[PDB]
């Protein structure tokens, strides 16, 4: 919480302080995995989803320019050419931050990881010896609740922090190369256009 | 209650300083479910209900236009036509903010779904194999103490956490759900009128 | 004790600075619950009672209006007829406003009615099926103590924890029908006068 | 603490910084009851009598018309009448502040009632049946000890938490009553002169 | 250490800054008796004493006009006759302030007398009747470890909190004592010069 | 986090303020070694560093004559010879401050050199007495569970705080040898050109 | 870390602001003893001695006079005579600031004297009375453990709190003399140049 109060006053500005606004609410989010073979891969991916959706569409409404957009492009010819498409790509441009910032923050914290991939991963270093051989419907039950210390109750034979540290592991690795694909992209649309 | 903190400052007003209002007034709630099976459903419906109209009149009561609105309203012809309607208009859309704010808060932290329907819930997963056929005014009864840590004592009947945290998940949804509605709203009326 | 920070800076004003003065000063208090038979409704009902009226006494003497209000009501005829009572009710109104956030917040926490009515409320849902014939006497004197956790030491006979969330719904509930009823009327004055 | 962080900015005011200058002082002073028959009322009533006429006088030094009034009453006949009792009134009201303020937040916090009325109270309602015959000198010495939570060893005798509330209750009663009287008198003083 | 923070932005300079630089030093200062019966008189005098010195010369060494006091003062003769004298005072004055305020707040917080004056002391009122005989050298080295709750071993012999509210409570009567003196002093020379 | 809070508002700054914002996130970035014998070494190399490439490419990004040099570059005679090579290298040097602000702060807290070089290292003073003659495989999946307090079980083989304590201080070494080194350039090539 | 915040804006400024970072680097610095006969005194003196020389250096690259400085120094006849000093000694004495600042810090908190001269100290008071006859190699290596409290495990030979607060009391005796010395010798240096 002490990071976003200290990048505040940075932009000090509208466009740079929605991404704050995410990282603020990843920050007071209490993320709850159902911890059920069904339904934990729906939330995971929920969570990794809908918030940047929702951040978008409100990145689009908040910018002053849309009634004209929708004005111009309403009529068969508007009172240029393309000026309109400038205003219009400065718009998605400035929405599609906070879902990357979403993005990259819930992918630096494994949990939507841990959550989701949790019930199908391969954990056949972690099981115990003695339960190397038994239905992996067994498995599948047992490690759902990998991701939920009040509820695994399973210690005899699945060690739940070394698969929680490396399921998390993944996912910073995955967050990693995300953060820098987009900071290439944005490398070279500056350095292009 | 960082979050309020961040997010202050943003609009340096009067319109969107409800919306921190109302966030940190349910931040600094102490929600305490009764754990009854008579009087879970009306708290948790009442909390859900009842801080949003409040805080549609307050917002109403707030604006320094109501007085000419009643002057105008009260002659049988006023000194225009319709700019009335549309500071009416105005000011409904700014008292219109703190409500949803409300809802959206108390949606994602599920304790009110969590209290409100537990009791009559179906939580045939979660309850032991033993006490698979008992009275299902036992099973309310018991069901009804779900969200009371210190009154649960029946751990050998139900788990406790594991519906905790599918009913906090069901509540999650359900918020989501409600913010993507509202935001697509909001959008179309930007984006028409 | 976030709140009060929060919600400064917002009147940034005399006016509503009584306000979060009220409610820090409950925040800042130490609520003790004398635990005797005879002395918990006193105590419950004057934390209640008397500091609102404290503070009505304080938001009239604070206002600088006093002195020209006492000087022209101890002439005879002083120097017009009612612009005196104007710049009476805005003081009184302006008056007003911290006792009502005083009693607003200490009824959404009902520490006050738990100390009040808990020795003559009627509790048999909780009292244990064992004792549930013994002379009300022993009931007042053990239900006086179920605001004090140090103290209650009868857990064989009575739930202390079930009805204390009992009693807090119900205050809870009594905070919220006074602060619709207080909204409404305030409602009313600002659309009439 | 947040009480006087909060109420900072206000004046903003020489006058009401005295105010939560004492005030802040309580808060990060460490009361220490000495928890022996012969010295707790000297402590109590000491911690409860000297800093408010510490802070008279500090209050009197830090205003600069003291080297005036000195030199007016100093001559026999000085260069007005009284305009000079204007300034000394003026001067003697501005320095009465903080020691009322003390008086209240000490008697709100009831510490040096409990130090101080502890050995010599009558709690016979709290001692118990079995030692409720015996020499007073020996209740003297126990009841000395009941502000200390760590030398208090007679659980046997007297409910230390009882009388402890009891004691706090009486305290903060009379502090009640002290802040209404004194709000009174200023009433007065305000709508007379 | 919020006291600092409160009382900051008060002056707002040089002058008052010091007191509040030396209480901010003395709350972030680790405070270690060396419970040994030679080095603790040493160790308490010496925080007690060395501190303030420092200060007073860091208060002469940051004010801007040392430099013209020994210019003048060298010379045989200067450049007025008493001009120097009165910047010179003025500048001990201003240097006087942090040592009070250091002496003050190390007797408020009674560690320095309960480390210097322990090993000395009269304690024949705690120490425990079966073991009231014995070498007054044993009795030397047992309170020596009084101060030193992970060093004190001897519970069956000198009760050591009682000790420690007694020590701190003479500790605090000093320090009370010393404020009146120096707040007396301050008002006669306000009053008369 | 204080240190962040604190050496803002030193700037006031674009240049200046991507070092707080590295040293600010890595001290709110959960490092989780994987404590396995194969991907250790992968994550702390990794973690020293992609972070700082990352950082690199960012400020390259965020530098607004990108365009300009662009556009110079693509041209085959540009509209003079070498005010682009000074540009270049000043967005160059203003680029290298963050890298090197996170490979300090990372290397002063020796998690990253902990988690690498634990597997591989040569501990032959901490390795208990009884297992100095075994497998050094068994070492290497042993030794591998030191960064991890919550899965290290094997404290009768290897004390596992006396190797923790000694890979820091090598790390705190290579920190402050990389500091220095780094002033030393600085120096050079402030003095020189 | 609140006496930075506190002491922070005091010289609203350069100079004066290396020292608060110096500071509060000491503060968020994790010192960890190697707790080894062979590493301690290098660790501990490096500690004390090696920031300090980087502080230095780096507060001679921040001024920005350094390039003047080496342009007239390369001339074998530069552009006066000594306006050169003036400003070297200038420079000098601003960035002998922070070192003093450093050394002073980690003296008060007396660990780098803990871990560097523990195990060639002299403890023959706190060693055990039966094993007072045994080989000083024994004793070296048992007393490099006593600044780790996680490695000490010999309680039954030599008290570890005793000679901790004892080692801790002469490195503060030896910060307050270090501190006397500079403030004498600052004092000089400014009532005589
Ligand atoms: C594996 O199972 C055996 C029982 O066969 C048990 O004794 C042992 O502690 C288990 N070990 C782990 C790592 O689960
Ligand atoms: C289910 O009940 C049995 C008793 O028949 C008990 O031994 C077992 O622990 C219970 N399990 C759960 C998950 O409640
Ligand atoms: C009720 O009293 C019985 C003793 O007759 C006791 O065993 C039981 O635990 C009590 N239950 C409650 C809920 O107080
Ligand atoms: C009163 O004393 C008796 C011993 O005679 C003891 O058993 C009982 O617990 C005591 N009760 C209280 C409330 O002190
Ligand atoms: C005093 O010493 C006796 C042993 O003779 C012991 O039983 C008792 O607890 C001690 N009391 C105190 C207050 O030290
Ligand atoms: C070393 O191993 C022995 C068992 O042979 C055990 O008793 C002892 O505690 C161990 N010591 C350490 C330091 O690991
Ligand atoms: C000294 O050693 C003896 C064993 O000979 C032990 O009983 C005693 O507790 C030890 N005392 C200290 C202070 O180490």
């Amino acid at each position: 919480v002490q990071f976003l109060q200290a990048n505040q006053e940075s932009f000090m500005g509208i466009c740079g302080i929605m991404a704050l606004a995410s990282a603020q609410m990843y920050s007071s989010f209490e993320f709850t995995c159902p911890c059920l073979p069904d339904y934990n891969y729906a939330y995971g991916i929920g969570i990794l989803i809908v918030p940047p959706i929702w951040f978008f569409l409100l990145g689009y409404v908040m910018n002053n320019n849309i009634s004209v957009l929708t004005e111009e492009w309403k009529r068969p010819v508007g009172k240029d050419p393309a000026v309109l498409r400038y205003m219009f790509s400065s718009m998605t441009q400035r929405a599609l931050i906070a879902p990357a910032v979403w993005i990259a923050v819930t992918l630096m914290d494994g949990k939507s990881f841990l959550c989701a991939f949790s019930p199908t991963a391969d954990l056949s270093e972690f099981v115990n010896e003695s339960y190397q051989s038994l239905s992996q419907k067994e498995l599948l039950k047992i490690q759902a609740k990998i991701p939920c210390k009040d509820i695994f109750e399973e210690h005899e034979i699945i060690s739940r922090e070394a698969a929680t540290r490396y399921i998390r592991c993944l996912s910073q690795a995955c967050g990693w190369t995300f953060l820098m694909v987009i900071t290439l992209v944005a490398f070279l649309v500056r350095a292009i256009r």
